[PDB]
């Protein structure tokens, strides 16, 4: 701790209209100090995503000035295999949530209202992960 390894300028992250772009390389580096991180999976060969492209961006801002503050980001499963397999992303668009390192599978109408409800709902410190877990990678 407190090493200070900066130079190659590798550890970075971009965004789009409020939509951050995370990758297996900056995945943890980002969620490192994050209580709740929204991860959105998509594919370049998936047209159905194009219609959501703008639908998502709008959400970002919403959860942006929300409380607690949440960081909305997306990931190209196609490009990110490790992450894709992590949340068993066998389809798209696939929305997921990260809680202190806990993958929370979403279920319901992926809408600006619904999507936010769950996310903003999970961000809460009281919120807790329900039983019947799907995957638990050395959670702890």
């Amino acid at each position: 701790g407190s090493s200070g390894s900066s130079g190659d300028d590798d550890l970075e992250v971009k965004e789009e209209n409020g939509v951050w772009v995370l990758n297996d390389g900056n995945f943890d580096n980002f969620v490192a100090d994050k209580d709740t991180v929204l991860l959105e999976f998509y594919a370049p060969w998936c047209g159905h995503c194009k219609q959501f492209a703008p639908e998502y961006e709008k959400i970002a801002s919403t959860l942006k000035d929300n409380d607690p503050p949440i960081a909305v980001a997306k990931i190209d499963a196609t490009s990110a295999s490790m992450l894709a397999s992590k949340f068993d992303v066998s389809g798209y668009p696939t929305i997921k949530i990260l809680k202190k390192g806990q993958a929370v599978d979403y279920d319901g109408s992926r809408t600006q209202e619904e999507i936010v409800a769950k996310v903003r709902e999970v961000s809460q410190p009281d919120w807790t992960p329900p039983p019947e877990v799907t995957s638990g990678p050395s959670s702890g």
